[PDB]
């Protein structure tokens, strides 16, 4: 057993969820990190959010990692704000926690 | 056994990538297909593409469904041209294909 320290990224929603549904989710992606216990946070300019978040259960990967992704549920309007989201996971068996940033458009 | 259809997701580049690395990435999200079967193809205005494309093994979900990611690996350049890319994913145990499709901005 070495555990390893999970990468993230961030990324914004597809433009037709925001032109045809005026949501817009933004999608967490947590990769690679062994084992599988992790916790997975969102904030709104550095200010804790938990409404519209969607944590999913860690998939087993084929190179023995783990990976998991979150979903803040946003509406267009909140996401046309320009209001900085910032996703981080605590990985608590590698003691470490990895952040993400995303602006609007 | 009672196969199922995998759903898409094609997502835009973090805008980070874009105006740091000048590059952009097209993450298409293939999940909810059983058995773990699939085939996925790109194509930049409906003509088949191989070129800088990262297809990922499956990986084992908890809700006994498989999960899995292509990567297209375009420029800014190439993405700010506004050509239409679409992902599909074949999956024959379901004997069934979908498609995504993600315009330029
Ligand atoms: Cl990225
Ligand atoms: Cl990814
Ligand atoms: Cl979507
Ligand atoms: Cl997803
Ligand atoms: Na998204
Ligand atoms: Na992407």
């Amino acid at each position: 057993v070495e555990p390893t320290k999970p990468h993230l990224r961030l990324l914004p929603p597809s433009p037709e969820e925001i032109q045809s549904t005026s949501s817009a989710t933004l999608t967490c992606l947590i990769r690679g990190f062994y084992p599988d216990k992790v916790s997975v946070s969102w904030q709104k300019d550095d200010v804790s959010v938990s409404a519209n978040v969607t944590n999913f259960p860690t998939a087993l990967e084929q190179d023995l990692t783990f990976s998991t992704r979150s979903l803040l549920n946003l509406t267009a309007v909140e996401w046309k704000s320009g209001a900085k989201y910032t996703c981080t996971a605590s990985h608590p068996p590698s003691q470490s926690t990895v952040k993400r940033v995303i602006r609007n458009q």
